[PDB]
């Protein structure tokens, strides 16, 4: 990880960004891992993984695959994900797509935010990127 203050504090007023930004992923998906919820970053980078794809059958299994142990409740991991998005994934699990999960893409990264970005942002992690004080 290599990131200049400036482009930290940037992170700052937007999730996005810091999402995106390969230093700052990598940032948020510490203070994700330290207290064991990585798998909701990696929720959504295991349907862009998917996504990666381009075989219709592989689609199946990938989207079942992400499905049960994410989707859903009785499963292996489980999302806070919103039940009308989860429901409609439910219903066309069946015909999934090359990312069936695309609203709860949204729902998960919503979910990072005003669950852990907010304290990431006071996290000693994110306040060393500030270089301050943790």
């Amino acid at each position: 990880s290599m990131v200049s203050p400036e482009e930290a504090v940037k992170w700052g007023e937007s999730f996005d960004k810091l999402l995106s930004h390969r230093d700052g992923l990598e940032a948020f998906t510490r203070f994700l891992k330290t207290e064991f919820s990585e798998e909701n970053i990696e929720f959504w980078i295991a349907c862009e993984d998917f996504k990666k794809s381009k075989g219709p059958q592989q689609i199946h299994l990938k989207a079942k695959a992400i499905y049960e142990k994410f989707i859903q409740t009785d499963a292996p991991k489980e999302v806070n994900l919103d039940f009308h998005t989860k429901e409609v994934i439910t219903n066309s699990i069946t015909q999934p797509t090359l990312h069936s999960f695309d609203a709860a893409q949204s729902r998960v990264y919503q979910l990072m935010e005003q669950d852990s970005y907010t304290r990431f942002l006071k996290s000693d992690i994110y306040l060393d990127l500030m270089e301050g004080r943790p």
